[PDB]
Order: structure tokens, then sequence, then C-alpha cells
């Protein structure tokens, strides 16, 4: 049968891809950072923690189950291959489960819950909010490399927080052929907001990997791929032929089979290569994407239902959210993600900037796993 690395990253992927495409959806051509890889993470341990409907509306949506027969090893496997130091390009991706100590945690749960993520359950306290805060801050600036170190901003948990689950995912690659200096080649970027920025424009002629596509309307994107050094992952990045073509007409049929079509209809090509240097940092709100993807239940209080976890008490998704960081440049990027999903939590509302942007996907392609996926405002 096929590999199961593989097997999990595409269904991870898929699902996280779908996730994506309700963000882009609802903020039309909006300046976001996601990571697809890192949403499915959190959701397939939010599996174990939930149950009834709600635990059914997560699987259905995500395509799998964890519980399932070889599910849990086989991404584990993942973890494995895609942080293989082979790939030369780095990754790094570990889960946590933080549970309010005091929460009488249902039988058989906690060895369970090992046994499948290996990520150890952690008992912490909310009580002691500003500690808690600092445990589950730490860990992720810890596990991002120290790029997020602040996920849980002041006022985030309380008391009342019962259980939050993190994914800390960060990537760090070299390209396969950099962009000379691009210091000097700086342009004005106008902005919808009224304000005009100098991003410098990095240029390069070169042999790349590239495929045209049509979208159904008839749209011709140029889909491009700028390899990583190790030649395991690369940056694949998506723009219209026309300026005038919204890249709507992309998201709105973009998944992971798809993405999957591009890098196998693609033959290297000459072309002089221009891509922004920039350094994209936003977080995004998953309620609606997840709602939309029929995950409903668990962010209703009297609905959701966390009894796989404890059946001690009501519990319910008060937030999910995922804080991204993105460093392109010259020699490389620098990605960073951290998903979260908090029983008892406020959110400062999302800010939604949006600017005509292209598209790029990271991507581990032995597996299939799109890391990091998003738009940046197009010059």
């Amino acid at each position: 049968v096929h590999h199961p690395p593989s097997y999990v990253a595409h269904l991870a992927s898929d699902f996280g891809v779908r996730v994506f495409q309700q963000v882009a959806q609802a903020s039309k051509d909006r300046n976001v950072v996601f990571s697809p890889y890192g949403v499915a993470s959190v959701l397939a341990m939010l599996q174990l923690t939930t149950g009834g409907e709600t635990q059914q509306q997560i699987q259905a949506a995500m395509g799998f189950k964890i519980d399932d027969k070889g599910m849990a090893p086989a991404l584990r496997h993942l973890y494995k291959e895609l942080m293989g130091p082979w790939n030369k390009d780095e990754i790094s991706t570990t889960d946590a489960i933080f549970v309010q100590r005091d929460l009488k945690l249902v039988q058989g749960f906690m060895p369970h819950f090992f046994r499948l993520f290996r990520s150890t359950v952690k008992q912490v306290d909310f009580s002691e909010v500003e500690r808690a805060r600092f445990i589950i801050n730490d860990w992720v600036k810890t596990h991002t490399k120290g790029m997020i170190s602040n996920l849980l901003g002041k006022g985030a948990v309380d008391q009342l927080t019962r259980l939050v689950l993190v994914n800390a995912l960060y990537f760090n690659g070299q390209w396969k052929t950099p962009f000379p200096d691009s210091s000097t080649h700086r342009r004005l970027f106008h902005k919808s907001d009224g304000s005009t920025v100098s991003v410098p424009m990095m240029a390069q002629t070169n042999k790349f990997n590239y495929t045209e596509f049509t979208t159904p309307d008839g749209h011709y994107y140029d889909i491009l791929e700028l390899p990583y050094h190790g030649d395991t992952l690369s940056m694949f990045i998506a723009a219209p032929y026309e300026k005038e073509v919204p890249l709507s007409a992309l998201t709105n049929i973009l998944s992971a089979q798809l993405i999957s079509h591009w890098k196998g209809n693609m033959t290297r090509l000459p072309r002089l290569l221009v891509l922004p240097k920039f350094s994209l940092e936003t977080e995004v709100d998953l309620r609606k994407p997840l709602e939309n993807l029929g995950m409903t239940d668990m962010f209703r209080q009297f609905q959701a239902d966390f009894t796989s976890l404890s059946d001690q008490e009501p519990l319910h998704v008060a937030q999910a959210l995922q804080k991204v960081k993105i460093e392109v440049n010259e020699s490389g990027t620098v990605a960073s993600s951290s998903t979260a999903v908090i029983v008892s939590a406020r959110m400062a509302p999302e800010e939604i900037i949006m600017d005509r942007p292209f598209l790029f996907v990271v991507r581990h392609n032995p597996t299939g796993t799109v890391l990091f996926m998003g738009q940046v405002m197009e010059p």
C-alpha cells in the first residue's frame, strides 16, 4: 500500500487547505500566513478530548479518525520524516495538551493520549492565571525556536480555562539557489489603508519547475516552484497572468490534490523570478472556518461534548486560533506556526488586512505535507 506517512500527510493537508480556503473566501485578497499542517495536528488531538457529535463532526471534516488502526503511528512516523536531518532544511513540530490538574479526567484518557501522540499530558493550574499563561507561552516560544513568544496575550486565559491544545511548527529552509542582494531594488507598495511601504524586490533568472493552470472560469495561473537546498521541500508561488484576475478564482478551487497535480505537471523552464522580500505576521481566528467545515458543536457551550476528556463538568471550545510568522529573504525562508484550541479564553478581535496578493505554499514533497501557505501583497 501507499507509504503511511504520505497517506496521513495528504489527509492532514487536504483538511488544512480546506480550512485555509475558508479564511480566504471570507476575506477577499486577505494578506495572511497559515499552516494547514498545524491546524490538522491540534484538531487530531481534539478528536481524543472530544466525544459524541462534537467528535463525529471533527472526524467527518478531517476525513479520518486518530483512534483508527495505524492512524496515530503513521502521523508520528510523519513527524519524524519531516524533522529528519536528511531533509537538510529544518522542520520542527511538537504538539502539547494542557489540562487543568483539577479537572478529573476520564479513566484511560491520559495514558491513551500519550500512546497516540507521545506528547505527554501536561497538568497545569489555570487559577494561577499569569503562571499558566507563562507555562504555555514559554512552551510555544521554545518549540517555535523563539519565533512566536506571545501566543497567549494577557487576559487570554483564566481560572475558567480547562483545556488548551497546541501545535508548534517551525521551518527554516535555504533556497536551492539564493537571490542576489535586493536591498537596492526596493519598490513602493501603495497599500489600501492609504499607506506606502518600500518592499525590496528579489529577482533572479534561472530554471525553475513551472506549470500553467487554468481555473474553471478559464483564468490562467502561473505556478512556479522555488525549491529549498535539501530538495525535499519547496515553495510553490502562484500568480495570475492578468493583473485583473482576482486571487479568489484560484483559492475557490485550491486543494491539496490540486497542488499535488501542480507539482506533477511541472517542467524546468528558464524564468526571471521576481519575489518580494517580506515578513508577514498574522493571527487567524479559526472559529468560522472550522464551523463552515461542519465543526459547530465544539464552539457552543451546551452542545460541545468533551466526555472523552472528562465528564466532570460541561466544556466547549472558546477560542481556536493560529498565529503564524513568515520571513522570506534572499537566503531562504524562516516560518513558524502556533495553533491553539482553548476551552475558555478571550481572543483579541481578528485583524484582517487586504491587499491584492499572490499565493505561496511551503510543501514537503516526499510526503505531500503542505506546511505553510499564505497570501502576500503582490507589487
